[PDB]
């Protein structure tokens, strides 16, 4: 059968929140099957946790926010994006602050403690969610679809209006695994325009971010001293996020998501619209590995 899995060690790292730019401290420990993948404050007193579902999702404002009355978690979008990618079921993440680190901007580092501390598979079935039906969300110029793919597919089209890409709007797909999504996703940074600093300014956003862990772009091009690790890292970085934020549904999807200039908050009511449609979904598990309609690495 196909397992769940958990971490097999604890692992630590140290960094700063994107938006707040508050230094924090963060650990990683295996947990029990059917946990999924739980947030703890443990700066506060009592310690409070938060599971990482679609539910929880309180804030879509420049990141994915988990709230529980007035505790939040902030940016959980690329810890879970590495946690979708290498197949890890259950988790706990331990913070010593509001908003997990940002690290480098992209996923790397997650898949860089994961991997050092180790996998352990788990005697529990994997329960996946697979799309029967097509079934959408529109904001705006903003689209969001879920269509039945047997495998997970992740497509995000997006045109972000600036010299940088040539008048060309970004287009990529990936056919999920964790080998794609360590290959073709992983090290994608999150990014910001200097068009947008106002806006940032005025919510108080993004305080901790800058060249050193994102790829800034000014009126005419990426300042980064050494560009970009893809030709198409920021639409890659979108379909990051997008895996990051379906992982929220709080099982693996069998099916494929398409982004058209989508982001968190149609990420999570996409969600909440598929679990909504009783009859679009169902729960499956493989007795015999063989049908697996997804690869993950092994422990
Ligand atoms: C929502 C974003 C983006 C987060 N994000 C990253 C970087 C900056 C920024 C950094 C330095 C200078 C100016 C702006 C601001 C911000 O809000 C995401 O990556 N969320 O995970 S996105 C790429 O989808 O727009
Ligand atoms: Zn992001």
């Amino acid at each position: 059968m196909i397992k769940q899995r958990t971490l097999k060690n604890i692992i630590r790292a140290t960094g700063v929140g994107l938006h707040s730019g508050e230094k924090v401290y963060l650990t990683l420990k295996p947990a029990p099957v059917d946990t999924g993948i739980v947030f703890s404050r443990t700066d506060l007193d009592p310690v409070v946790e938060i599971p990482a579902r679609a539910e929880n999702v309180g804030e879509t404002t420049m990141s994915t926010t988990l709230v529980k009355g007035d505790v939040k978690v902030d940016t959980v979008e690329h810890l879970l994006s590495a946690m979708a990618g290498l197949g890890i079921d259950n988790a706990y993440v331990e913070l010593s602050a509001s908003e997990v680190p940002i690290m480098d901007g992209s996923a790397g580092p997650f898949v860089f403690l994961i991997q050092s501390a180790g996998l352990q598979e788990q005697e529990a079935a994997k329960k996946f969610i697979r799309i029967k039906r097509e079934v959408s969300v529109e904001e705006g110029d903003k689209r969001a679809v879920f269509v039945p793919f047997d495998g997970f597919k992740v497509s995000f089209e997006i045109d972000f209006d600036h010299p940088v890409f040539r008048g060309r709007t970004q287009q990529a797909s990936v056919d999920f695994s964790s080998t794609s999504f360590v290959k073709e996703v992983s090290r994608a940074r999150t990014f910001g325009f200097m068009r947008d600093i106002e806006y940032l300014r005025s919510q108080n956003l993004a305080l901790g971010g800058s060249v050193e862990n994102a790829i800034v772009v000014d009126e005419n091009r990426v300042l980064n001293e050494d560009g970009l690790r893809y030709e198409d890292e920021f639409v890659k970085h979108k379909i990051l996020d997008a895996i990051g934020d379906l992982y929220l549904l709080g099982n693996s999807l069998i099916g494929e998501f398409r982004g058209f200039k989508s982001g968190h908050a149609l990420n999570n009511q996409l969600l909440r619209t598929l679990i909504a449609d009783k009859d679009a979904w169902e729960v499956v598990t493989f007795e015999d590995a063989r049908t697996a309609p997804i690869s993950y690495m092994r422990p």
